[PDB]
């Protein structure tokens, strides 16, 4: 039967069979160098050059603008009743599509609390190291497979973005330095996204192990973790793009 | 501008421009061939063949089950802030696909109440003439452009089946024939459906409407005429097919 049924609690490791477990120990580093990635402990401090700031905002814009296109895409892979993975991704995607309605309009006010407007956002003037994540997620929504595209997207991308969210609040800086009456609408993103025990990548992991089941053969688990690691990859590459522009606007500054 | 803003109420032809009340009265007659079907006069009497229930219900499955996918499908032509309807197109989109999480169950439950199993459902064993709609719906939603798809669709499509659902449950027959145990689960799909007065054809229309503005091409006035038409013909083409079945059904046991 093969079949993959979770008996301990959902958010955590140990609930999913050896393989997932070995997945997400393979991952791990390509992970870490993300969601502890000195650019958000940085911004985390209200430390960011408003140039970088600018630039994370209007590169991030495009995966966030359509983060449930790609959901959607994934839904239109699936059939009714061919595998319970299958029914289970269906159901799941359709109840997260919806879940997604505001979160554009969130990330156009966090952006405009910037002074990056609508316009800026849709110019997309910024380095192709910030595009690339954008460029894969379609890619992967377009031609992989069900599961592989949702363990790039809403495994790997939402569950890092749940801890740089945290991480960026985790102290109060960033969100005390906004003025009072700008608060509540530039941080709404933000706060919608923060938590280190979101459900939402545990629920995408559960799907993936039911798709793959107690067996997957290693082709499919290298598949999966190839997957995975390109989505933090793609982070990673924003990331260090953005701090080295970051060094540079600050240095100047500095030495000015 | 050229830009649409109703002010009149959602559900009245007459809260539109005249070319959307031209385009309701040019597909009158192909609507009403398929919303008052006598196949449907026949199902809400508990009439129809034990042959011809069993192959609506088979040929019916792959529409209803793929049903959340056309919209999928249109999610994915759509940008943010690109045009007022598009955005208007998004939000409602996203909305609506969750309305139809349980809905392709309802469907398997009303079929198993007439002995069609899920099995049944998978194997697809009916003329052509009742796989056409199906083929269409995949065509216009993969193929055109969403205000194209959504008014063959959401609109056309989605508006019929709020019409007829209401026609098979208008008396009480149909549903009182079922035995009492049996009829909640059996008659759900129905119940969830049956409406004449459902917003979501005039919901879809407002967008479309919205997205074509005051002033379409008479072209593009042309597309939209034809999809709908098209989505009624198919339709059409559907109960024609099930009538003649029907006829030699009833007049073998009329015979015997
Ligand atoms: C390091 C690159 C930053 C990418 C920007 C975050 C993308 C997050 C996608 C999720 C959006 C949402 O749930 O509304
Ligand atoms: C005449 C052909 C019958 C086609 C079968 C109805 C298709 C209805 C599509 C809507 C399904 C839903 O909202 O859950
Ligand atoms: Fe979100
Ligand atoms: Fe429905």
């Amino acid at each position: 039967i093969d079949t993959f049924s979770r008996t301990g609690p959902l958010m955590e490791a140990a609930s999913y069979p050896a393989w997932t477990q070995q997945l997400i120990q393979d991952c791990s580093e390509s992970k870490r160098r993300v969601v502890e990635h000195e650019l958000y402990q940085r911004m985390r401090d209200n430390k960011l050059s408003a140039k970088v700031m600018r630039q994370y905002l209007i590169g991030g814009w495009p995966v966030v603008e359509q983060f449930a296109l790609y959901m959607a895409q994934n839904l239109t892979k699936t059939r009714f009743a061919r595998h319970p993975g299958e029914d289970m991704a269906r159901r799941w995607l359709m109840r997260n599509i919806r879940v997604e309605l505001n979160h554009a309009d969130y990330w156009v006010h966090w952006s405009r609390a910037h002074g990056v407007t609508l316009e800026d956002l849709q110019a997309q003037q910024v380095p192709p190291e910030l595009h690339a994540l954008s460029h894969w997620c379609w890619h992967t929504s377009s031609a992989d497979s069900l599961i592989v595209a949702i363990a790039a997207t809403n495994y790997a991308i939402e569950g890092a973005t749940g801890e740089w969210s945290a991480l960026v609040c985790s102290n109060g800086i960033y969100a005390a330095a906004f003025p009072e009456e700008d608060r509540k609408r530039a941080m709404k993103w933000l706060k919608m996204h923060a938590q280190y025990d979101d459900a939402h990548p545990w629920e995408a992991l559960e799907i993936i192990v039911t798709l793959a089941g107690l067996n997957p053969t290693k082709a499919l688990q290298a598949e999966l973790r190839q997957a995975i690691c390109k989505s933090y990859d793609y982070m990673y590459l924003f990331l260090e793009r953005c701090m080295q522009q970051e060094k540079t606007a600050v240095t100047r500054e500095r030495l000015a």
